[PDB]
């Protein structure tokens, strides 16, 4: 029903990332994981680094375990290097429960640790499939659902404050929550739609129809999942494939078009900026994307405002502004539904169902014109066919 005991244990913004607290080891190691659903390693850092506060001190860990193997491990934009063991771990603000799972000791990383980010680790929610080395390092969660009762799902609410966060705010403030084993209904309004999980390796899903203020983008809905479609939480903007994405900026201008703006802007590269408090949401068109249901020949959807994809930044000299970058950009990899969009809703990763829950935020940014929204449902026929294979 609502677990009360989980709510708000998040912190954060789609900037750096939304992380969660836990405790690494034996004694207790307090350390900030970043929540990334897209990834299946649990990996925190474990030596000195410029941007890390605290980090994974195993010479401290009484429970520490070598297993004398190392791991490469390359992002999207990044890439850490470290070795793989295991530890005790521990969610200070979660299910009360502590258990051994494999933790990869970062001790070496180019542009990765983020500055002022705050988190030390990074959560791998996703399965088996993607993880590295191989698919038999055991992600945290399944130790998790293994070694206790904890239901095989997790929820996330993450929170966009709307406008720019100064370091202490971001640290003093309620990024968003995760509910560990349930959903809480407090988190959001309206029925909560479910899509299936295509392939249990990463966070996969089906999107069949595109709309920019209602407009079909029309295009061969496989174009969408060009590659694949998938819900990670560790990457910012609303990645889109480019045949597609470039589709979506001609229609975002074109409904924007009675105000001009550079191209580096629409390249998510340079902020755009307004007198304080007189941002022209409402010139900005909102994006519908259909997502597969569970019942065959039916589809809902999820719609986001410009108040998802336009992200907040500190004015390009910290005065008095309200400035924002163009948070949706081309991918070589299919479409990331990244923060930005999740923020947007209240979204149930049931595993063990496997379908994505989503529902409508209760602390999603919006104005009193216009709200975010998932409706459904909607006849629409052969939606296996937009998966790419
Ligand atoms: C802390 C951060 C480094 C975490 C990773 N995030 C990223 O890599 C994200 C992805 C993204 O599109 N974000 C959209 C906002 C762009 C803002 C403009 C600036 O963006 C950037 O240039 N860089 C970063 C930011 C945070 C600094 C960033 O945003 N990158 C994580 O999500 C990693 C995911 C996406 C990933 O790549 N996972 C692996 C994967 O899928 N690998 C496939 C692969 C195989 C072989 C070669 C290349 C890829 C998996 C195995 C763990």
């Amino acid at each position: 029903g609502s677990f009360v005991e989980m709510v708000d244990n998040l912190r954060g913004k789609s900037g750096q990332g939304y992380y969660v607290e836990m405790t690494v080891g034996s004694p207790p190691q307090t350390l900030n994981i970043l929540v990334d659903t897209g990834s299946s390693n649990f990996a925190v850092g474990a030596a000195p680094h410029p941007f890390l506060h605290r980090y994974y001190q195993r010479q401290l860990s009484s429970t520490y375990r070598d297993l004398r193997k190392g791991v490469y491990v390359p992002y999207t934009q990044g890439k850490w290097e470290g070795e793989l063991g295991t530890d005790l771990v521990s969610i200070p603000h979660g299910p009360n429960v502590t258990v051994r799972a494999n933790i990869a000791a970062i001790t070496e990383s180019d542009k990765f640790f983020i500055n002022g980010s705050n988190w030390e680790g990074i959560l791998g929610l996703a399965y088996a499939e993607i993880a590295r080395p191989d698919d038999s390092l055991e992600p945290f969660f399944d130790s998790l659902v293994k070694q206790t009762h904890v239901p095989n799902l997790f929820s996330l609410q993450l929170c966009g404050a709307g406008f720019p966060l100064n370091q202490s705010e971001v640290l003093a403030s309620v990024g968003g929550s995760m509910i560990i084993g349930g959903i809480d209904h407090s988190l959001y309004t309206g029925s909560l739609w479910y899509t299936p999980i295509r392939r249990e390796w990463y966070y996969e899903v089906i999107i069949v129809r595109v709309e920019i203020n209602g407009q079909d983008l029309k295009m061969d809905c496989k174009e969408y999942n060009y590659d694949k479609s998938i819900v990670d939480s560790g990457t910012t903007n609303l990645r889109l494939p480019k045949k597609v994405f470039e589709a979506a900026v001609k229609s975002i201008k074109a409904a924007s078009s009675t105000e001009k703006f550079p191209d580096g802007f629409w390249l998510g590269e340079q902020l755009v900026c307004w007198q304080a408090g007189t941002t022209p949401w409402n010139i900005f068109p909102v994006i519908s994307l259909y997502l597969m249901g569970e019942v065959t020949n039916q589809s809902f959807r999820i719609t986001i405002l410009p108040q998802q994809y336009l992200r907040p930044v500190e004015d390009v000299a910290t005065s008095q502004d309200d400035c924002y970058k163009f948070a949706i950009s081309q991918s070589s990899t299919g479409t990331v539904m990244g923060a930005v969009i999740m923020e947007g809703f209240y979204v149930v990763f049931d595993r063990a169902r496997k379908r994505i829950g989503f529902a409508v935020s209760a602390c999603h940014v919006h104005d009193e014109f216009r709200t975010a929204a998932v409706e459904g449902p909607f006849v629409t026929l052969d939606m296996e066919d937009c998966g790419y294979n």
